[PDB]
């Protein structure tokens, strides 16, 4: 009998996982929604996911593949998934795909959005989905600031020491920092990313948002090549992966990035 | 010595209580407020909110007062009382009151956001703090039928039995339903509301948004004077309280009112 590939959409709260691997230490987003899917399938079911999320992060633009020898509609994989996922993990999309197909090989770009409250006070609506910052934040001189990590560039100074890469070279597609309302967005876009990269990245342009660091200090970190320099990785709470880019060949659903109220 | 009062902006996600007030519960908003001023204080204190909301229900503009002995500065009251609250509770804002100011019967009006997530397929991130509702609703035809709601109104339709006011008359000062993306938000506001009134509200403007009631049928039940006829309670997690009216001389802040990334 065939052997079918499919690919899922999939969102999570992060908050309560550590992490998205599968591991025998501790809870992890890999191992609820296998075993959802094994429930449906009536086999065991392996996941392969575009790319990992740390402890704490989030997703709502995740996307894996699994085989599986078990034929069915697409509600199973859907509201059949869902219904044996915890409340916080959720498919929001299926789709069958080519045997080529590979959720994290066939990919070429990942987006994720970083999201700051920033207020002396912290906050408690979302309290583990947003990161805190206390000093005020200048929303605008970090988007200026962000501007030259454009381009394939060499990220050591915002690389961790435990990146087993062995070049530290990457080519972000784009970056924003929005203010909306007491929040401060950063969006970022790159092929691949080096580890922490992202958060090493938000850490520093948190640093020239309070004013601790000039404007120009990112493209400073970025000449001088040492992470030494630059500042603490930013809190994994307020991170979000939200989007993956696949050949258009795939046809794969393209649904709403977020998170939340955001617009794509 | 003097008495002095004070009164605070409070926030919380309400998914882990089982509502604001802690008469008759285990678990409550209110408790663990009190337990955290009575700290800073050094002494037992008793606080009075604005309008106690039920189990699961969140808020952001919570505003409550109470008396102390206790002479501290501002951080006392926002940073320490934050220190010895729960990550899912918050002070925003703390003012100095008159005596004369009390924060139900200074206050004279309430407004609340109801955010309804509207993709067929339930969400993971806020999942306790947004009503799922699979069926497609037109926003734009629940606002409309809403509008004959304004004003001084008989809401025993929309009141819950274990209601004990006299009069089912309140004043309805706003009723607005709009889209953002997948998401319906309800904004409310009226003097003062009967149990359940918003979410009894709220669950007929779905019927009608859902096109399973005529755009008609809220003025229909309105004119009824029976709850039976109307839809069922909507759920308590997409619930907001996000503002309370006060007379301007008492000059309290108004941060902005979310939740979240919406716009005030
Ligand atoms: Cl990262
Ligand atoms: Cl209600």
């Amino acid at each position: 009998p065939p052997v079918y590939k499919i690919a899922l959409g999939i969102e999570y709260d992060g908050s309560k996982y550590y992490g998205w691997q599968r591991q025998n230490e501790v809870r992890s987003v890999q191992e609820k929604l296998e075993k959802a899917l094994s429930q449906v399938a009536n086999e065991p079911i392996t996941v392969f996911c575009a790319g990992r999320t740390d402890a704490g992060v989030h997703g709502t633009g995740q996307v894996v593949h699994f085989e599986t020898t078990a034929l069915r509609k697409d509600a199973a994989w859907t509201l059949g998934v869902n219904a044996n996922l915890p409340g916080d993990i959720a498919v929001r999309w299926v789709k069958t795909v080519p045997d080529d197909f590979h959720a994290r090989f066939s990919a070429t770009a990942r987006r994720y959005r970083y999201i700051i409250y920033n207020h002396r006070l912290r906050p408690a609506v979302l309290s583990k989905g947003v990161t805190h910052f206390y000093e005020p934040l200048d929303a605008e001189r970090m988007h200026r600031a962000a501007q030259c990590l454009l381009g394939e560039n060499d990220f050591t100074s915002f690389r961790a020491v435990q990146c087993q890469s062995r070049t530290p070279w990457r080519n972000v597609m784009h970056i924003n920092v929005t203010r909306h309302g007491p929040y401060v967005v950063v969006d970022i876009k790159a092929n691949a990313f080096v580890h922490h990269m992202v958060r090493n990245i938000v850490g520093s342009l948190m640093e020239v948002g309070a004013h601790n660091q000039p404007e120009s200090w990112i493209a400073e970190l970025l000449a001088a090549k040492d992470r030494t320099l630059a500042a603490a990785t930013a809190k994994a709470e307020g991170l979000y992966l939200v989007a993956v880019d696949y050949p258009d060949r795939y046809d794969l659903p393209k649904p709403p990035m977020g998170p939340l109220f955001l617009a794509d």
